[PDB]
RNA sequence: GCUUUAGAGAUCGUUUCGAAUGAUAAUCGUUCGAAACGUUCUCCGAAGC
């Protein structure tokens, strides 16, 4: 496992993060980063160093994991190393019982727009409705494939629900 | 440009860095987060907040720009809304001079989670007319460049058209 | 301009943990966090040419 993953997850348990700081010190061309931890309801303060910030948060997690360790909250062993009231936070997982329940094995094809370092995408679906005979389509934008794929299942479910073939 | 970026290549021109500190606040039902930020040695704190923190710091930089703004500091319109250490350096000038234009040939293979890539290039040199090729690999793009650009360097420096 | 090297920020993918919304397995998903391996762009200290 990852150490700071595990502390993260040795908070989660009370609802409560690690709350990070961090600055810089060295020369601007060997620079050296200065990064402490603390975990609520602990008073100790967790510190790393290192040449990126990345390494010097981690090494600060295993010094509080050493802490915790040490003053025995913690073994040695657990240690490692509104169309009819239908939006984006409830279309998708609408369209998902509706696929499911008419085998529907089809999938969302997303297409890449806009260049690497500012990419978001297009989603695709079509349902095809035998009881009408009749296919409903979407191609909505989305800043990820995500995002994407919520407002084309929305824009499908709003076109189902006005064709009563889905509540609201 | 994104506003946080924006404020941290405004920060560089002074070697300094911005500060953010972040909190959450509801409870399991409707948890928030809550972001605060100060460049030293400006007395404003910048407050954002939402659902999840990318967005909060991003409202914390865009609240703290807007301060630098109407306190004279920017002006609306600058804001948004052989060896492979050498062996590259040598390859391109050796490319330099006959225009050959053609570039590395990147194939990502592999799981997405752990790629690896295949990095070809060719060089029709006109010395011999034999079309010197290179095919290697590596975990990422750069590295891949640097073997295939090696192995390259190493095929001229066997061929007597490259002083070690 | 090119190379080597210490950095920073953004972007997206795939993968993986965690927290949250009678039962066994299976399967798709929603909100938040954290990690792995990578792509792309911007910023940038130093060194060589």
């Amino acid at each position: 496992m990852d150490i700071k993953s595990f502390l993260y997850q040795f908070c989660a348990k009370s609802q409560i993060e690690p709350k990070f700081d961090i600055r810089q010190t060295g020369p601007k061309n060997r620079q050296r980063f200065l990064c402490e931890v603390r975990v609520e309801p602990n008073t100790y303060i967790g510190v790393g160093n290192s040449t990126n910030k990345k390494d010097a948060e981690k090494n600060a997690c295993r010094d509080f994991v050493n802490y915790l360790v040490r003053v025995g909250k913690l073994n040695t062993n657990d240690v490692p190393a509104i169309h009819g009231n239908w939006t984006i936070e409830n279309a998708k997982e609408r369209l998902n019982i509706y696929k499911q329940t008419n085998n529907i094995r089809d999938d969302y094809k997303y297409t890449p727009v806009g260049p690497e370092h500012a990419r978001s995408f297009l989603a695709e679906l079509s349902i095809y409705v035998p009881a009408l005979n009749r296919t409903v389509t979407a191609r909505e934008s989305g800043s990820n494939k995500k995002s994407a794929s919520k407002s084309c299942a929305l824009s499908l479910v709003r076109q189902l629900f006005h064709l009563n073939v889905i509540e609201p």
